[PDB]
């Protein structure tokens, strides 16, 4: 997962093939180490395309 | 895929490192051998956090 000045992509790590990141490639390993991205869950859509948090949008709608 | 008394959890068969599931690890293979585990739809969200069903929330909002 790298950065390319405001915009988060993924490649490999043998050939330099970029896209972007989708909700498949992520799992949860609580407790956050301190060298990470500080984001909140409001603009964690900037981050993921594609990800909708059901929670907050029926919390407006 | 085991149970620590009503807390579901996913680890490894080499080592031991504990983590809760998520919904990309689940394929759909129709009907159910026996000796799994019953539950209803309605309360699958106790096995699998993160999981909406967008159906029947939106047949309540
Ligand atoms: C993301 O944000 C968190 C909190 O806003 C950052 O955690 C804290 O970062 C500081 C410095 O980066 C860590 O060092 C501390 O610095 C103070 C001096 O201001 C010093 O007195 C402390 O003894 C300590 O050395 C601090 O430990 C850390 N907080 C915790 C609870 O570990 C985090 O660094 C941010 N992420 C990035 C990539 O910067
Ligand atoms: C999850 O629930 C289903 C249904 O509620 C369970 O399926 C049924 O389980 C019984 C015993 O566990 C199976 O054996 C049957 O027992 C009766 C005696 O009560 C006997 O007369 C039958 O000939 C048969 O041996 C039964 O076959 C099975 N139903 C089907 C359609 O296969 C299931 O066992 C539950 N899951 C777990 C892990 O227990
Ligand atoms: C999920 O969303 C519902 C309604 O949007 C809300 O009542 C509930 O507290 C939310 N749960 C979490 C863990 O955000
Ligand atoms: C999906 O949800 C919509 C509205 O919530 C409902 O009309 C439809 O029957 C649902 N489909 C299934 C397969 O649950």
């Amino acid at each position: 997962l790298y950065s390319d000045n405001g915009v988060f992509r993924v490649t490999s790590r043998v050939m330099f093939q970029p896209r972007l990141p989708v909700l498949s490639d992520f799992v949860q390993i609580y407790n956050c180490n301190v060298t990470f991205v500080n984001i909140s869950r409001v603009e964690l859509h900037t981050v993921i395309p594609d990800y909708v948090d059901v929670n907050k949008t029926l919390q407006e709608f």
